[PDB]
């Protein structure tokens, strides 16, 4: 059972770690796929995001961090993934998640979308807000792995 | 991995069959657990709902149908399940799901709640709606397993 | 074009009057159909709700008030209606509406469900809320047609 | 400023304690008003719910617990309150809140409805869920004040 | 009865065709109005969008495809439209649709907003996602009229 | 009791006036804080927005209009505010408001978020839509204070 957990992870947060950890307990191998070509230019580059994610999940043996470009479904297919991990926060855009799941099912029926729920601790935060806050002189240490915290300070300095 | 798909299944519809089927393709064994749910004054008795579900899933070798009146978390632990399956078809079916999911996580942290999405075909139906239509002699053959439709027909009028 | 505005109308409020009025300006004939809805244990009998609605819409020459206990789709077909009217005032009043709408489309595909939006003035009221307030002797004259308020006053205390 | 926190509190949970506490830090005096709510067939009698709330808030010197069967707006006016407190933990708990809020504003315009947000810890619980879990002998000590848990234990089984 | 169905239609999809077709069955004349001056620059130009829409609705006799600039309400007024067609997908932003409907009612009270529901087949897809997917090497043939499909390939080539 | 009511107020609307007025009736001093460095470039400059807001709230004695940059929470802290005013429209993005409230609670626990509800009159409009409409030759006089109306005409001229 190969599962894929795609996203921009710009940067990876404790919420992401929470989700991927829960996934590794259900599936044999989990590919943490980092989107290589966003439309929004990232705060961190693909290479940086991959490095941060690799370090943050170094302790997770069955987790593989890999960057990818173009369509996520095409990458999942080539990686032979049959499970698509999606984190559902309390503040998630449910309607959007439904569009995404149905579109991905259309593109690759053999890839089953599964939604996991993070701890209440990370159920109300998003990478978008974390960056915004950090960029505006706010403390977001609590939401990030130590390595990501150190990298973010250098990035905003 | 042993997964438990809990619900009232009063009656089990094609929507439920859709969800349990996706579950069996993902996990080794799936226990479709039917709760007594007396506070809901079910149309069919627990024994009836169990028989209907057993027949409706006879073709699924990895599905085991069982009834229970225990606390969901205790039953899951006692059934040796570590994954809890629930279907998501609408926003309303999200806030309520998070409460149960977090409550179950509190009672049994190792029980991971997984949410699956049904086919577009069954995204707008529920046991409740099917029963209401049937109570008015409307054709619901399209939404129920054969044995269940017969049972529902016989149960009414 | 013949349109049918179905509901329990227990009792019909100014919100309903608002919707049916917008309906008459759009379609040639509008049938305000009151469902028996026994499972809801209506405050007023079907006969009472029909009389209240008839009086409350006496000024609307294109509105016909009728009661029914049949399957909504069959009644619509038998009334020669091809448009089904429903009001939308909130998100909750959307997911539930889509289920009925898709179920009715399944039973009678030529019956097109149309959703209208009430005035801001009636966007937060419902028959249920009005009754609850009235049960506590609160002033609800503002939300109900004159004849309906009298009837509600008489019905209670 | 005198504020009134109305609800059924059947039973009062740690979530309610969280909300009322935030209320006392904001307003001089807070009246936790427990509605009879007979249509809800409360588990505990009004007298019982009042006693449970009184004990659960004994440490809060600015909180006054009272029971009422009157129209919420009239009781608020008669209690000389000008602020109405309500907690928000989910979307569902928003559309329903706006209806009551606008209805109360109609009955008593000077009564300003204020919405507070509970801690993440209590964002997914409700009296209803706690009771359902307790009816199945599940451990709910974590979500209820000590005296309330004892009372709930004694009330059941 | 003249109805207007406004949008950017960039490009027109099967969901749009579904909605406009349902509209032509209720109203005498339907103006498929294509927004001429978006803020987001279109994938296809206004002229292209009009050509694609005209071809895709060539079989619909009472449909008129027309481009317009500035305020939709001002165009509707000059076109003497009294019905404003809005498609409501399951994944629609309901709150936004309410803002839009109320703003348009403020601008032109004589223009009544009517919401139609597409088939379940097109209830979870948006032009936004279709473009995104196509632009990233995904197959979206299923969601577009043949002529639109051919035009999109040339556009992305 | 010092409360802060932050926002971009670009420009200030009747909805904003409604909310700040309700706030001044509950708290001793209200700081209407205008965001100085948005990401979206404003229609009106910070200086203009402050001037417009000052004029529009000139009649409100306990209201202080002040511009601020960087993190709102840091400004609130330095201003010694303990109440954070948030307006909740019927068309509000509730999930987003929850993210914001929780993030701000993390940043400054002593700042309590309180949500107020505007009149039904302003419950379905946003500054975003008002600007869009005005920019496209639509009448938005009804939603703005006279001074803001005059300033907007000059701005778009
Ligand atoms: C049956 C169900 C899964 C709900 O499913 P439903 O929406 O199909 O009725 C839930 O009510 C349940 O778990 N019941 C058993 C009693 C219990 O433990 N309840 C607390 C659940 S958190
Ligand atoms: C009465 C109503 C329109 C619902 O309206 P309501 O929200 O006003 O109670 C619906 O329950 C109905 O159509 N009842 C008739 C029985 C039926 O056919 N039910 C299936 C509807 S899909
Ligand atoms: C008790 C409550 C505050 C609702 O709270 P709840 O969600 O905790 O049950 C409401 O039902 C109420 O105000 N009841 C008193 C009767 C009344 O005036 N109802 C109309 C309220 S608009």
């Amino acid at each position: 059972k190969r599962a894929i957990y795609p996203g921009t992870f710009d940067p990876i947060t404790n919420g992401h770690i929470d989700i991927v950890t829960r996934a590794t307990q259900m599936f044999d191998h989990v590919i943490l796929a980092i989107a290589a070509s966003p439309s929004k230019k990232p705060m961190f580059t693909l290479e940086e995001r991959v490095a941060l994610a690799q370090q943050a999940t170094a302790h997770l043996g069955n987790v593989e961090v890999v960057g990818f470009s173009d369509l996520m479904a095409n990458f999942a297919r080539n990686q032979h993934a049959t499970v698509l991990i999606r984190g559902l926060r309390a503040v998630a855009d449910f309607e959007y998640e439904m569009q995404l799941a149905h579109m991905n099912r259309h593109l690759m029926p053999e890839l089953e979308s599964v939604f996991l729920m993070p701890s209440k601790e990370w159920s109300f935060i998003s990478s978008s807000l974390v960056k915004e806050v950090a960029r505006h002189q706010g403390d977001v240490t609590h939401f990030l792995p130590e390595n990501v915290h150190q990298a973010l300070m250098a990035k905003l300095a």
